[PDB]
């Protein structure tokens, strides 16, 4: 017996397109490129033969396949991309079956707690000199596998760290005084205990919700305000927001302006309820889904690889001309690219040892009520990694992607696997390099780039990472952000209004009663590079205007100030994008005697405006709680448990304990193990083409080699000597 | 019949045979055809089209008939191109139109036997008129007109032609100008130096055993008040020299402190500078390959099996929600005209013209050879006449569509150039989307048009992109690649002693080879008309300002609106961090917003950034181009104010361009303004860039700021 053809291989992802004229079917589905003829005895997969007992059966116009199909073409081996991995790299994540014996060595802890949910559950680092050994001379690591595992219970924060290759428990200690991040269960606890209360449904009703089953809650943190808040900084608690459900899919186009409910999250309740000016909700449908509008009508355009990638997948090692990295997933900064080095003729030469989102946030420029305290601390406070965003194929990612699935723990300690959590996809960039020499034949090769693209959704705003790897030896880090508005509600339907001034004092007039409250993006990247070997030094080249002493009719020349940059405090900086800032190797050099470098550019461009540090002053507790926010380059000494800019335990913190912390000590980075921190950001002031949904704005990073090489890396094989 | 191999590929379509389908796929800009031997009809754009002849395979050849291409290409099924009944009022001068103005100035009385034409271009009708004819199909009652520009030995002389009426307007000789740099010029130059027993003793001296392997290069000498010692009314030319080692590039064995500086009119040397001796590098090294090995890859194909999205008629390119007109100019290359946006079914003014206004690369070395190197690209050399060709699915990717254009060559003789411009449509990533959790995702793909143009001056070449972003947002980017100008010195390495002293001005890219550092400085002209021509600039700073609303926060981010009246105001330095919009006062969107562009010229770049011009306030080039100083200049629209360093550049004692432009210092108040951005990059050289550095590009930005009343690719409503 058979089955229908389109139906099963779209259940299946694959994208099917039919061509009457030739008779064959085209079906593609990640690094899989297949053609087929109704009838015939033989497939074609990424240009190579694939016989078929069953051919596909085309009835009254109907394709039909076997039952094997699928898995006959699909997993035939003909397509390359995936290739089994025969030794286990030390870097994969905790696979399924280690996140379930982590969680029960925990839970046969005398000492474990039965309502215990679980922040994270991640592989815990094993020393990074074993694992570049691994990654270049292949030595096994010799140290059991460990995860780290964070656990909640109630509101206490208890670290424990289990031996997954001796089934055994090796740690488990309270962290005093640290809060939580927001799990799962939080949400839907804050909607119900809204729900019970009779305050709340009693200060709704006053606000014109006739129905408060129709209203829709969404989770802050509350911060640090030294209790002017007037907030317990003992207590688990969540500010509340809430929006209209007008049926348009759009609850966020709906606010219900200046009514916070403060919930305590052991207590289950309500504990304060701040409410500001009853401003009328703004009820116009604007749904962003399209329900609304024409399809328009758009001609196929298809990015084909017919004979598969370039690049190759082991396990999660991931090879691509000369690079070779590793990838994995963490359920709070997304994906880590680790152990990436770059083939010089041979010699694999060390890049980046660990590279990744190191921390991000938004916070906001309004003052009122609903307002003051929103800032959002997307990965540390809400899990990034764990809310993933799927790739919807082909729109997400272009049509040449090839889509990974990832698996990480969910708050109760059950394995989670996300499909298509990440795209992989060489994309053609415009000429690597060119020069038509006048009256010669022409010279030009193109340029590929490998993007790693990931994406996670937090609330109402989707935020997209690239990491480009250049086969010339530079890697881009670009972040996109796109979703829906954080709008407040106002009485002012147009700038014409009596209210209009005072309601933009802190944002633009979106729409009618909508302003996109003004806010930044703070986006920082830890990247732990090793410019070819773990030893480096930080040195400062600023172009500058010199008199000049040389004689001829000149009065300047441009000229630079070479210095290093001996330690954190001094690392810790502003940065002029038209100096040069490099992480060097003071022990190799180049041909022509320079050290080996990478230039470090923490601003190469953005579609928004740029922030140049906070939007805040200087005595605000946001500011000081979170210092990454101000500098745009960072420098620190490695430290295998300092990963995040916001510091570990973010949620409620009273001081800096990220990078304030980490540089507080000042320390030598002279010729030692450094790690870059990159910040970059928008400073994002409204306008109507931005709702009711933004077009996705980005922002843009780099690392080029500087004297890492010694000529034009894409030249190609020398073909003599 | 005919091989179809052999004649397909002659026509530069692309041919692809599949054995498995018996399908060959040939594809040709816009044109995707679909063909299987012996069948009786073939697929062109996914529409059926009968054969008069069925191709046929004889010894496993295929063969088409005589006839095959024009059947099959011309049959209308490709509707990329389509016939201009109507001819917009822009179209650049055709080919009889170029020999018509030049026999017009020729039969005058005043044309001198040797005369040569610096630039032969339209002169326009004016922009009321044209935009009418573009908005309301209202024919321009004007006479077809161009601006003739010629250069009499070394005077230039403006006349102006009426083509309809075959008739000579007007001919002014333009006193103390210098015209810009003409191809025969590079001749007399070498031929010049060739015959020169001087320059080739000095040549022996260097270590040059063969004069005959000496490569010129020449030069404009710039403006030092005479402290170069140059008279300022001979037309001269400064040679920089290089030995020709049989590797392709001469550009890495320069010839180091060797300048000669030419006289143009009396054909010959007129001074020779020599510095220290430097012992020219030897090592080859080429840059085409010819000692390399790719890498073998995978096909890549980028396919629109139904056609393009916009359709060309004439030079009237229409896509999605843009309109606009596609033009070429000598000196500047492309042309982006009457930019329109049709929003819900109505076309509102976004752009008159928009090109690049004008560029310079000027070095930061005080040396000889040095001092005096600055490159007015378009300006002394003409980009519009020097564009390459795109290279088919390099320079541009292959679902792209090249254009051919037409200029006169200085003689006065129509120059077709193949593929002078690439047309193409590319995903972007998503053009928005929101996950929201638990429900169905919402995902639309980003779609940009993009016009590429490539211009190659002596050793560097650029590409310029016009990006027209569905959503309304216009992106302009250039990129830059080629070899790099470098400096002959005695380091091989940082460890030897000259090493110091050889790179305080560059960085040591190769044995003996300094890259010399210098600036990358393009100036985008943009007669932005938002909406209707009259427009004003608005500042808008994002400030922190204490917290006067009450509540624990001692701080808000609120916004410091204000107008910048005047052309001074508006030739400012550019901070990221503030916005700059150019708005109608007189519309406003369904907000009461007045509708506006946002305008970014630092948008980005991979190169470090030019924060300005690195020459102290005192240096000539400073004084005489002052748009290198400041990212962004509004002017008021003047049909005689286009290029940001001057008409007449070569020599220039002052500045004739921006400096003057905004001299009188008017008022930008709901007045017909000109937006030009400067952007630019300071570079200092590496390794990774010899012997060819890779594309480094910069990024620009036009984004459309209330100029809607929401996001602008949601889609019609049902
Ligand atoms: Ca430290
Ligand atoms: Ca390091
Ligand atoms: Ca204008
Ligand atoms: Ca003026
Ligand atoms: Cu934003
Ligand atoms: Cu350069």
């Amino acid at each position: 017996h058979m089955v229908p053809m389109d139906k099963t291989l779209k259940e299946f992802g694959a994208d099917v397109q039919w061509d009457d004229y030739a008779q064959l079917f085209t079906l593609i589905k990640d690094g899989a490129y297949v053609k087929v003829k109704p009838g015939a005895q033989t497939a074609i997969v990424n240009g190579q033969p694939l016989a078929l007992q069953v051919p596909v059966v085309m009835k009254d116009n109907k394709a039909w396949v076997s039952d094997t199909f699928i898995n006959d073409v699909f997993q035939s081996g003909l397509d390359q991309t995936f290739q089994v991995e025969k030794r286990p790299h030390p870097l994969n994540a905790l696979t399924a079956d280690e996140i379930k014996q982590a969680v029960e060595i925990v839970k046969a802890s005398a000492d474990f707690k039965p309502n215990t949910r679980f922040t994270e559950i991640s592989l815990l680092p094993p020393d990074k000199e074993a694992v570049w050994a691994f990654a270049l001379e292949n030595k096994p690591v010799d140290q059991p596998r460990k995860a780290d595992v964070i656990m909640l219970d109630g509101k206490h924060i208890i670290e424990a760290v289990v031996d997954l290759q001796n089934n055994k428990l090796l740690s488990w200690q309270p962290i005093k005084d640290a809060h939580g991040m927001v799990l799962l269960d939080d949400f839907a606890s804050v909607q119900n205990i809204i729900n019970n209360s009779e305050e709340f449904a009693a200060a709704v009703k006053k606000r014109g919700i006739t129905d408060a089953k129709k209203v829709i809650t969404t989770p802050l943190t509350v911060g640090y305000f030294d209790g002017k808040d007037g907030l317990k900084q003992d207590a688990r608690l969540l500010k509340v927001i809430s929006y209209l459900d007008v049926g348009d899919g759009n609850y966020w186009a709906h606010p219900i302006e200046n009514l916070v409910a403060v919930v305590d999250l052991e207590q289950k309740k309500i504990v304060k309820i701040e409410e500001g000016p009853v401003v009328p909700v703004p009820m116009t449908a604007r749904p962003f889904d399209g329900r609304d509008r024409v399809a328009p009508a758009v001609k196929p355009m298809q990015i084909i690889e017919p004979e598969g990638k370039n690049y190759t997948i082991t396990g999660d090692m991931i090879h691509w001309r000369n690079w070779d990295f590793h990838l994995s997933m963490n359920s709070r900064v997304g994906p880590m690219i680790s152990t990436v080095t770059y083939n010089d003729n041979g010699t694999k030469r060390k890049v980046m040892y660990e590279g990744s989102l190191g921390g991000m946030i938004v916070p906001f420029g309004d003052p009122d009520i609903g307002w003051y305290f929103k800032a959002y601390l997307d990965s540390g406070d809400y899990g990034m990694g764990t809310l993933t965003s799927p790739i919807a194929r082909g729109k997400d990612a272009p049509s040449n992607a090839v889509l990974l699935n990832e698996t990480i723990a969910d708050y109760t300690g059950v394995p989670m696997e996300i499909p298509r959590a990440i795209a992989v996809f060489e994309r053609y960039a415009g000429p690597e390099y060119k020069h038509q020499e006048m009256g010669q034949p022409n010279v030009s090769t193109e340029r590929r780039e490998l993007v790693v693209r990931w994406i996670s959704t937090v609330g109402n705003y989707d935020y997209i990472f690239d990491w480009i790897f250049h086969e010339n030896g530079t890697i881009g880090i670009d972040a996109g952000a796109t979703g829906i508005e954080a709008v407040k509600g106002v009485k002012a339907k147009t700038m014409h209004d009596e209210t209009a001034k005072d309601d933009t004092r802190y944002g633009t007039l979106i729409d009618h009663n909508i302003v996109g409250t003004t806010h930044q993006h703070i986006y920082n990247f830890r990247l732990d590079l090793d410019v070819d070997g773990e030893n480096n030094s930080l040195v400062a080249m600023d172009p500058v205007v010199k008199p000049n002493t040389a004689g001829g009719p000149r009065t300047s020349t441009m000229q630079v100030n070479q210095y290093n940059i001996g330690n954190e405090q001094d690392a810790a900086q502003k940065f002029d994008p038209g100096t040069i800032r490099l992480l060097s190797n003071p022990n190799k050099e180049n041909r022509m005697g320079n050290p080996v470098s990478y230039q470090i550019i923490p601003y190469a461009g953005g579609t928004h405006p740029v922030a140049k540090g906070a939007q805040f002053a200087p005595d605000e507790w946001i500011y000081h709680r979170l210092s990454f926010m101000d500098k745009q380059l960072w420098v620190t000494r490695y430290h295998p448990g300092e990963r995040f800019p916001e510091g570990k335990y973010p949620n409620r913190s009273t001081h800096d304990t990220g990078l304030g912390q980490y540089s507080k000590d000042n320390e030598s980075l002279d010729n030692t193990d450094a790690v870059v921190w990159m910040t970059t950001g928008t400073t994002h002031v409204a306008r109507a083409e931005e709702w009711p949904i933004m077009p996705t704005e980005w922002v843009h990073t780099l690392l080029k080699p500087w004297n890492f090489f010694d000529e034009t890396p894409t030249l190609g094989a020398l073909k003599k000597d």
